[PDB]
C-alpha cells in the first residue's frame, strides 16, 4: 500500500530526472557548440539555436512542472503557475513547428534560388525571422490561454477550475480544434509541402562537395520527421476526442503527450551525424 507508493514516487522521481538531465545537457551543448565556433555560425544554425531554445524551456520548466504532477498525484503550485505552465507547454510546441517551417523554407529557397537567396539572407534578418516566430508563437498560445478561451461550462470542468490541486487542462471541443489546427496541423502540412519540394530539387542534381550537403539536408530532414512522429499521434487523438472519447483508451492518450515531451531530447542525439557537432560537443564537455 504506502510501500507500494514509495517504490513509485521514487523510481519516477529518477526517471524524470534523467529526463530533465538529458534534455538540459543535450541543448546547452547544441547552443555552447553554436556558440563557440565559427565555424558552425551558419544562418541555418541560427534556427537551430531557437529550436534548441524552445526544446531547453520544455526541459528547465515543462518537464519539472510536469513531473511534480505525475510523481505526487496533484498540483502543488496554485492556479496562476498552472496557467502559465499550460502557457509555455503550449508555447514551445508552436515554436518549435513553426521553426521547422522557417527551416524548410530557408533550405528551400537557398537551394532554387542560390543567388536571389545570397542577396536576401542576412544575419540581422535571420534575428528578425525568428522573433517574428516566437512572436506568432506567443500570440497563439499565452493569449487564448490567459483569456480563458480553453475553458469549459461542463460540471467536471468547474469541478476542477475552482479545486487548486487540479491542472488538468480540460478545454472546449472549439479551443481544441482551433488550437490544434493552428499550433499544429496549419505548420506541420506547410513543413511537409515544403519538405517535399526541397526533396525533388535534391534528387534533381565536387561530387564530394554535394554529398556533404546532402548529408546535412538529411539530417534536417530526420528533424522534421522524428518531430512528427513524436506529436502527430497526440493531436490526432486530440482531435479525435472530441468526436468520440471511447475510441482510444485514456493512459494512451496521456503517453502519446509524454512522446511528445521526449522530442526534446533527441535533437541533440541526432546532430551527432555531423562531424562538426561531434568535434565542437567533446571540445566542450572537456
Ligand atoms: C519565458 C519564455 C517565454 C522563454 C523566452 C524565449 C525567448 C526570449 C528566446 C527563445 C529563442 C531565443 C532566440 C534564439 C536565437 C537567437 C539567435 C542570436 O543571433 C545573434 O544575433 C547572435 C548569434 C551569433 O551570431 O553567434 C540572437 C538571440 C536570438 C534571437 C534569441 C532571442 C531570444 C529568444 C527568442
Ligand atoms: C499561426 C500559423 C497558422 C502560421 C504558421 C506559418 C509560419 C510557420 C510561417 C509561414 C511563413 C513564415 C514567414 C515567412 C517570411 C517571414 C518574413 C521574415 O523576414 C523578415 O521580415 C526580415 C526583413 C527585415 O529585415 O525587415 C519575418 C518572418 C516571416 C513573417 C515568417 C514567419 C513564420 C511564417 C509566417
Ligand atoms: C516570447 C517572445 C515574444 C517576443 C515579444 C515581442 C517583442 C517584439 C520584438 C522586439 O521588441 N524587437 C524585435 C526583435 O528583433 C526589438 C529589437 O529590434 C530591439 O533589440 C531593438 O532595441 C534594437 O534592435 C534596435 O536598437
Ligand atoms: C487559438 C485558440 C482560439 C480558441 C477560441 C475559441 C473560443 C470559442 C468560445 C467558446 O467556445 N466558449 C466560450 C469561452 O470563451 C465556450 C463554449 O464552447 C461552451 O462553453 C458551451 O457553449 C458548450 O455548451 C459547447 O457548445
Ligand atoms: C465543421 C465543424 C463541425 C462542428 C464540430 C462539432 C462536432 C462535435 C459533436 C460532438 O460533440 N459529438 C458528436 C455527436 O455526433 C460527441 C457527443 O456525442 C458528446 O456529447
Ligand atoms: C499521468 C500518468 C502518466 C505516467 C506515465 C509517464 C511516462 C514517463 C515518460 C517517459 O519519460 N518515457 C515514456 C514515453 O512514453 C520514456 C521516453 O524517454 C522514451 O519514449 C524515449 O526514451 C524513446 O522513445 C526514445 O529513446
Ligand atoms: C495537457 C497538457 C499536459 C498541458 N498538454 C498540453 C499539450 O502539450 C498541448 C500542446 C500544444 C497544443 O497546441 C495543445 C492544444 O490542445 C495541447
Ligand atoms: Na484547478
Amino acid at each position: 500500500a504506502e510501500l507500494l507508493s514509495q517504490q513509485w514516487e521514487a523510481g519516477m522521481s529518477l526517471l524524470m530526472a534523467l529526463v530533465v538531465l538529458l534534455i538540459v545537457a543535450g541543448n546547452v551543448l547544441v547552443i555552447a557548440a553554436i556558440g563557440s565556433t565559427q565555424r558552425l555560425q551558419t544562418l541555418t544554425n541560427l534556427f537551430i539555436t531557437s529550436l534548441a531554445c524552445a526544446d531547453l524551456v520544455v526541459g528547465l520548466l515543462v518537464v519539472p512542472f510536469g513531473a511534480t504532477l505525475v510523481v505526487r498525484g496533484t498540483w502543488l503550485w496554485g492556479s496562476f503557475l498552472c496557467e502559465l505552465w499550460t502557457s509555455l507547454d503550449v508555447l514551445c510546441v508552436t515554436a518549435s513547428i513553426e521553426t521547422l517551417c522557417v527551416i524548410a523554407i530557408d533550405r528551400y529557397l537557398a537551394i532554387t534560388s542560390p543567388f536571389r537567396y545570397q542577396s536576401l539572407m542576412t544575419r540581422a534578418r535571420a534575428k528578425v525571422i525568428i522573433c517574428t516566430v516566437w512572436a506568432i508563437s506567443a500570440l497563439v498560445s499565452f493569449l487564448p490561454i490567459m483569456m480563458h478561451w480553453w475553458r469549459d461550462e461542463d460540471p467536471q470542468a468547474l469541478k476542477c477550475y475552482q479545486d487548486p490541486g487540479c491542472c488538468d487542462f480540460v478545454t472546449n471541443r472549439a479551443y481544441a480544434i482551433a488550437s490544434s489546427i493552428i499550433s499544429f496541423y496549419i505548420p506541420l502540412l506547410i513543413m511537409i509541402f515544403v519538405a517535399l519540394r526541397v526533396y525533388r530539387e535534391a534528387k534533381e542534381q565536387s561530387r564530394v562537395m554535394l554529398m556533404r550537403e546532402h548529408k546535412a539536408l538529411k539530417t534536417l530532414g530526420i528533424i522534421m520527421g522524428v518531430f512528427t512522429l513524436c506529436w502527430l499521434p497526440f493531436f490526432l487523438v486530440n482531435i479525435v476526442n472530441v468526436f468520440n472519447r471511447d475510441l482510444v483508451p485514456d493512459w494512451l492518450f496521456v503517453a502519446f503527450n509524454w512522446l511528445g515531451y521526449a522530442n526534446s531530447a533527441m535533437n541533440p542525439i541526432i546532430y551527432c551525424r555531423s562531424p562538426d557537432f561531434r568535434k565542437a560537443f567533446k571540445r566542450l564537455l572537456a
